[PDB]
């Protein structure tokens, strides 16, 4: 039912799943702007597909063409499913908006499914090459931050009572390689342009005159072209066709307003700002240089993914609280650092 | 309903679960490109059929006849299905097309499927031959190089505070065998002659003339062959065949976009590039001699394997990453293996 | 649906699945070309029963007999089943081809169930008759096989810093018992004959006429006897004989491509091939013996079941690894032994 | 489907589930033969039913009874259901056959269920009676042996660097006793009763005509009784009776190879052989006597039980392997079980 594909489409963890593997064990893979609008543009076309040929909102078959009173049943059912067949054949139909319109409506659904899946490729391609590696290079970030802030504090406390910055080489030397951003600016590229595709076809589809459904159809060809019973035509009109259209303008309202966003997460730059790595800089066993930001580079990306699955790391969220409170600088970086006692 | 289909066949992991088993705990056992070649090619025609007789695409019957107004619904029932069930008998009907195309417009699903299956045979044959060897030896080799690397770095402490080069052995052993290659060329060739055997299927039927599916029905066999109030003939026309062609040119461009992935995966020494044991060549332990490449033999299958699934080991991470920051130059590589601390 | 049927039965673990107890864990106990054999033996002709009568190629009722025009619907189903159900009954019916090719008509999906449950018994009881003892047996070998690899390597270690040959007698023992064998050779032998007695009746029920599925029937036993406005016969068609011819043919190729299979299987001796116990000949604690080959015994049985399900034992891998190596000769057996340190 | 019956009833674990219990763990509680009689004699008839009424099998209503053309279509199902419910009402129908084959042919699916319960019943009468104090005793017998082998063991490892035969006077005391075997005997029996009067219920109802399915129907009483327009009798024919008779004789087939099998398991002493505890009779801490033979006695059920459940038994495996080397008397008991080290 309606509540159902709802339940299912928007309520439910559609596309939403963590990745179901020790491999990636509380990762995300994927910013939560980029989620958001693969969820929105793969779940929407789907949800809308569902929502047309509902139980309640379809009232039946899906073409009517108004046999003679004379007609069986069947003699009906077999000019109505004629119809539907033939409204790829040309000759058969003679109806003023022309065939596109009844290609269009006949197809809609897997004109949206087609939409659905060309959005959801990219996602995936995205998941499939460049999701190992980053989850890779993070876990090992997170590795290295977490062990020196276990030997900052260590020295801190032996103090009361290498160090080398492998960390800050390894993200230097991302600074260069563009890889993973090149491909992600790519993911978000083709995704943008198949969303703006997909706008314009509902922009023609729900421009249309709103009576193309409706087509003259001739069951003429064969032994039936010289009968006489039949008649020479029929009235055909194309069942829900108003409701794709009013789906279509739903789901290019949602696009339109959907590729804002997509502009923008491929603008990551301007994304890479609140450095994540500015509060480790007061560890006394952490190099103090952030050297992140400005450049079309992989490192902008890893950067947005800090800040985006950061807030997992204790050594962070410590380091993060003890700059808050160095706002008011009434106590000292290092004794709040001793006092904390957070090494895990 | 198509929703749910696609969710089935594209937005969940259909042929992409892992191996149900404790042999393979974190093994693809399949390489990235493999396996979306057989995920697409196995699934689509799938996806197609289902699509194909979906509730909301689909108007009914897979054939109506038109039987004369006088017959009874249970009498159209009867033509309907005769001449479904004699398309396959020649005498019964007469078409201009033949009788191969109402044949195929008949089995349609039936030799999706059929494709399907020849398409996922190969990646069985695979899965149930050549998999387990190939896991245990990639395992072997795992284990080595993590041992290699744990003796490596306790030595690098010792001195701050056997010897022989299995895996190496074990490698340029593997060079001359060839058995587990001629397998992998041999499935991946299969794969490309049934992708070719269907592109030409699938061009054959969307190249009819679309009215083929209109034939000509008789029901004048046994005591109805002298009958006079029964018409000599019927117009009959197979529905949904309009669709069929739609889905399966559809196929056809999947299918030819996907065969020259095929034959790359084919040429395997052209993808053997970017030595993963290149890394390992820094460590004390481990002797300087990558000694793989240039060669039909299964160490190159075997290079791809690690390139493909080294990620999980902690030990070539860290490898990788000392590799990385070598890049500035900086420091050194003993002394950033001794900081990492990372044995396990 | 069709994508549904064959998700089930070819691409999902249709008879796969390994047991589902503690006592058989990792243990195949079943070779893979039986378990392939078996499988699709068992899963081709459910798979044709499911697809014949799959909602997109079935028109409908199985059985039309275009009563009168002036018969009511229900009149025209009162003589479509009564005729579906006087097949059986001589007398009703009189059809050119007899009453034989109506019964197999009728009852085609019946016996490719009968042939699906009598090709699943061999194996049903091979596993619950010897499949325990096999099982029991390989547990107690592999057991054997590490305990005795880890003494010799913790006496080579020994050395650089009973005694009895328990298993070898173990399995010169199983060389004179034979039940295992004859066990086995009576199921293979039962399983190509049930598969033979298929292909028979497959292609008794291909070579039909294609028109057998019509015959002449008679509602005219009881007070209908001598009524008038009924007539004297009816022209019934059993539909879908033609798609059971097709699934039957096909359901041939595969049999008589499966029995080579069955055969071959059933030679065992020369099966018998690659020593597995050759590997473990190089350990000092490990009398230099195989003695397993050339013989209609358990002894051939139980090599080929250690040869498939071997794999799994750390031991064997660093044996093979270690006569892998031997090939060249570089180095030494003890060394190697020695240096790869793989205990557990 | 008819697969999914299939799957259901003959390829899956269909009363074949080992206890949902940690009572039972491992522990069959069932012999093997009993529980393949108990599966076949329950699952076929249900098996059966299924087919008989499978959507492709079955044409429609389960009877018609071809009412005049003037009469309605709801007419003619008043007609069809008044006789379908008055086949029990005598006056109603007048059939040649009488009026006990239309009952059986109405309430077949019944008499199918009831003999599968009837069948089920004494199994699950052994189950929750029988069991519990069966397998309590047996598992006390596992921990003797299991304690006994391990004290065995360190004696001779002792020499090498109480003693009371608690399980034998155990066994002896439960040779006398006899309410187990006495109620597995009554079990067996009242098993083999009911698939005999199965056998000749089967027997009587594919022994009809094949005509009594068709009986003359009289929708004559009350108001109707005097009415003109309704004829005086119609003339109604049962649907899948002649499957009915098909599926009795294959169900009278199995049963009656199925009862010879009965009579063996009833015939327990004769099955009381291959004396499992003969193995223990070589450890100098267990007492030379199996005294276990030749009685309808708990005993002998006891001993099928252990021969049934023993080989999950590390202790017996050891023990039998060491007398199978035995047979060929090259090395020494107490040697082998030193050598072994099987304690745990
Ligand atoms: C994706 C969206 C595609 C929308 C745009 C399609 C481009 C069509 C251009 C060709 C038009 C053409 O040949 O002319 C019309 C016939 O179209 C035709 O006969 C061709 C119709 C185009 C195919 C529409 C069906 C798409 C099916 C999508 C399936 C996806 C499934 C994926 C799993 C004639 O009629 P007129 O009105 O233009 O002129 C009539 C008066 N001159
Ligand atoms: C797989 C794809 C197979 C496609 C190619 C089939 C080759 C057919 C060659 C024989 C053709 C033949 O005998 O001639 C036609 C009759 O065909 C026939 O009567 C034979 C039709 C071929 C069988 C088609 C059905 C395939 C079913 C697949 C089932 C798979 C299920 C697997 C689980 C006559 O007609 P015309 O038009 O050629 O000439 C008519 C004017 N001379
Ligand atoms: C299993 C495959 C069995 C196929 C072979 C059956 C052997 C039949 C031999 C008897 C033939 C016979 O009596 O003659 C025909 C009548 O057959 C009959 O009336 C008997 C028909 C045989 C039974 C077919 C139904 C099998 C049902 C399988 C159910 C399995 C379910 C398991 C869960 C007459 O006709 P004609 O054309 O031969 O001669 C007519 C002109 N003289
Ligand atoms: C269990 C299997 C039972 C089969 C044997 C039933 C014994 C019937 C003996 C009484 C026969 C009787 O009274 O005579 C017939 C009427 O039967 C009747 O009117 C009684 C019919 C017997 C009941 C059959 C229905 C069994 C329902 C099982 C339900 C199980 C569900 C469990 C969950 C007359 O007709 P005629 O042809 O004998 O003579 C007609 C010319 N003198
Ligand atoms: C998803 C992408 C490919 C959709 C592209 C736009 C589609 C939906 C529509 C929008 C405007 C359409 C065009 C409008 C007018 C004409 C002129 C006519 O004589 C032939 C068809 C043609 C040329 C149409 C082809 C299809 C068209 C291009
Ligand atoms: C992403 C944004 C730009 C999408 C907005 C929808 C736009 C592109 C839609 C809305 C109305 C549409 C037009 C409606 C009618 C016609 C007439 C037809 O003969 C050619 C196409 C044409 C000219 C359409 C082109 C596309 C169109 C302009
Ligand atoms: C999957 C593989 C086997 C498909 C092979 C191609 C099939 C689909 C088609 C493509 C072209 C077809 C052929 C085209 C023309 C003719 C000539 C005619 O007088 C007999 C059939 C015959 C000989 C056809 C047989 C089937 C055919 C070979
Ligand atoms: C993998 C690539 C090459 C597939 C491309 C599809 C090709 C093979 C298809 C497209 C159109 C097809 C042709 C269309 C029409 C006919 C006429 C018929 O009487 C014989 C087959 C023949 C000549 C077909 C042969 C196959 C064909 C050429
Ligand atoms: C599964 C096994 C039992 C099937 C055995 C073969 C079956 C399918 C068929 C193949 C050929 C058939 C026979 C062919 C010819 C005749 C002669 C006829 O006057 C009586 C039936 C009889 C004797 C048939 C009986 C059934 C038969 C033996
Ligand atoms: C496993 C292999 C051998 C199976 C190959 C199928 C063989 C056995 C099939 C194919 C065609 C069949 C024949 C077709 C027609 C008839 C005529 C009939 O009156 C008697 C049976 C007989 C003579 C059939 C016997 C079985 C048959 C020869
Ligand atoms: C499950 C058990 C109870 C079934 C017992 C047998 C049943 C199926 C059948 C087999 C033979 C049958 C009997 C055959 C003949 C007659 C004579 C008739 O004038 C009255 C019914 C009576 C007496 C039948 C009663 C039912 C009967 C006993
Ligand atoms: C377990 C074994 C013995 C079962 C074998 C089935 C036997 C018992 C069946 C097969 C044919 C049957 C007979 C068929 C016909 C009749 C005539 C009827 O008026 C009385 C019952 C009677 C006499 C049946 C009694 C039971 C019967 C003999
Ligand atoms: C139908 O009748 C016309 C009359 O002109 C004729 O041309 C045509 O061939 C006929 N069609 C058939 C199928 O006979
Ligand atoms: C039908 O009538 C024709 C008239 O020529 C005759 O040849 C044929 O045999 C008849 N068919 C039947 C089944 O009687
Ligand atoms: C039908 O009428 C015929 C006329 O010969 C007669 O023999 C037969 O008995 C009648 N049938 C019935 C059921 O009365
Ligand atoms: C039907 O009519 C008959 C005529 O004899 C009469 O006996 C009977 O009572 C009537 N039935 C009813 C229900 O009035």
């Amino acid at each position: 039912a309606i509540a159902q594909l709802a339940t299912e489409y928007v309520f439910s963890d559609f596309l939403l799943k963590e990745p179901t593997e020790p491999k990636f064990k509380g990762l995300r893979l994927e910013l939560a702007v980029d989620k958001m609008v693969t969820c929105i543009a793969v779940g929407l076309p789907l949800l809308l597909i569902s929502l047309a040929f509902a139980q309640e909102i379809s009232i039946g078959t899906q073409i009517s063409c108004f046999s003679p009173s004379s007609f069986s049943w069947r003699q009906a059912a077999f000019v109505d499913s004629y119809c539907w067949a033939a409204v790829q054949q040309k000759n058969s139909l003679q109806s003023e908006s022309g065939n596109l319109p009844l290609w269009l409506h006949k197809f809609f659904p897997y004109i949206l499914l087609l939409f659905a899946i060309l959005l959801y490729l990219p996602p995936l391609f995205w998941r499939f090459a460049a999701a190992p590696h980053i989850c890779s290079d993070l876990k090992f970030i997170m590795e290295e931050l977490d062990k020196v802030y276990n030997r900052a504090i260590k020295a801190a406390k032996s103090a009361r009572d290498f160090k080398y910055p492998i960390v800050e080489q390894y993200l230097k030397t991302k600074k260069n390689s563009n890889n993973l951003i090149i491909k992600y600016i790519s993911c978000r590229l083709l995704t943008l342009i198949i969303i703006l595709l997909a706008c314009i076809y509902l922009g023609y589809y729900f421009s249309l005159s709103s009576l193309s459904d409706e087509f003259v159809c001739s069951i003429k060809s064969g032994i039936l072209r010289n009968d006489s019973t039949v008649p020479d035509q029929f009235q055909c009109k194309l069942i829900a066709v108003g409701i794709f259209q009013l789906l279509s303008v739903i789901n290019l309202v949602v696009y339109v307003l959907l590729a804002p966003v997509v502009v923008y997460t491929l603008f990551v730059p301007f994304r890479q700002k609140t450095d994540v790595l500015k509060v480790y800089e007061i560890l006394p066993t952490f190099d103090v240089l952030h050297f992140k930001s400005e450049g079309y580079n992989d490192l902008s990306l890893y950067n947005l993914f800090l800040e985006e699955n950061i807030s997992e790391v204790k050594s962070y969220k410590c380091l993060k609280v003890l700059e808050n409170i160095k706002s008011s600088g009434q106590g000292i970086d290092p004794m709040l650092l001793l006092t904390n006692l957070g090494m895990i």
